[PDB]
């Protein structure tokens, strides 16, 4: 059939980035153990996870594969919308976190027209930090093709993860740039030194961040994957 | 079959440079007329250049595609080598083109003990030129790895062409950096306002030249593009 499978196309180790909308029909078990990954292995019983992801590949979502379209996501960013989904057990989930999480979606959120989008954002430790503004490009492109007017989200809720060297260092290194303009920002103990992180930035602070986020390397992935 | 296969696989604009072995069965045409890019159209007419293609597949070879690993290479490197080719109708040609390369070969054949790699390098001009430097390094390490010892050839004579831009300008930036190493370096009478350009560089200076070419995205390719 093809004369050049099995004909020496493997020789040389080649790692794209190559990114994909969310697919139902692959992504879900992959999906799965990311969230494991972002909450840990506590705050994991406490969230229904089939749910969540099943959430997620119904949202706007970004996913990145090195092996291919049938392959496993190693990376995703999704923006679920937080009033369509105001009964989910996620939800849920976020308004016992913490008081300022419950006062917020009250009063800035349910008061009024605002939106607010819960991200989820998760990848493999080995994944580079430099596919992130694409990553964050993309999705939030998906959002405002889809809304039209180039209409976005007003607010996002971003949970992340942190740990002590024994010092405090980043998972996700874009969290820097996200805490210097979130909002509101808390965090959890430490857990078998890992932190749970908790940060709600409005629309210009998550820009903001994005752009102070790229590298010559982010800036070369966004000219060589993104939407028609 | 494949059920990834439309399903909205290609929302996303995805350009990858993935690098491969020279291959007999496909790169054939693509490699003659690179080469006639890079030789031009009067210089062309004095090369066999079906001879040169077929040595270039049966050299160290390493090409790039966009398009996957049957379509056509948009880039190539290959080191031919000097000696076993010694006869060849491409170093007949280059022996004529100017006394500076017949007494560069004259103190190379008498020496005996030296080696030295024919260099023929040739790209569409829309590719990327961070791509030169991963492309180096993985021929580079074909010979070695075929030679064994960290062995490596002794010089390289590479063609190539720059341009009037009515001030004289490359179409390869990567030769800039050779010229400054260069062992011997001249060049003919513009014609058409493109002016042929020959180099001989030893090794030490050919490392030299590549290292000065590094870019932070040229180090991501070679981080993500190289031999296992
Ligand atoms: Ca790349």
């Amino acid at each position: 059939e093809n004369e050049e499978e099995q004909n020496g196309e493997e020789e040389i180790v080649n790692i794209d980035f190559d990114f994909f909308g969310g697919n139902p029909e692959v992504d879900f078990h992959a999906l799965k153990n990311l969230l494991r990954q972002l909450f840990g292995p506590q705050e994991s019983t406490r969230i229904q996870l089939s749910s969540l992801a099943d959430l997620i590949l119904g949202s706007p979502t970004t996913t990145i594969k090195t092996d291919g379209k049938e392959s496993d996501p190693y990376c995703f960013l999704s923006f679920v919308d937080f009033k369509a989904n105001h009964l989910s057990d996620y939800v849920k989930y976020l308004q016992k976190v913490d008081m300022r999480l419950s006062t917020f979606f009250k009063t800035m959120i349910d008061s009024g027209n605002k939106n607010c989008a819960l991200v989820l954002s998760e990848r493999l430790i080995n994944m580079p930090p430099e596919v992130v503004p694409p990553l964050y490009k993309i999705t939030l492109e998906d959002v405002a093709t889809a809304l039209g007017d180039d209409k976005h989200y007003d607010f996002y809720i971003i949970v992340t993860r942190k740990y002590e060297v024994n010092e405090v260092d980043y998972f996700h290194e874009e969290d820097r740039f996200f805490e210097k303009y979130a909002k509101i920002h808390f965090e959890s103990e430490a857990k078998k030194g890992v932190i749970s992180s908790y940060m709600i930035l409005d629309h210009e602070g998550l820009v903001k961040s994005i752009d102070e986020l790229e590298t010559e390397i982010s800036t070369w992935l966004e000219h060589h994957h993104h939407h028609h």
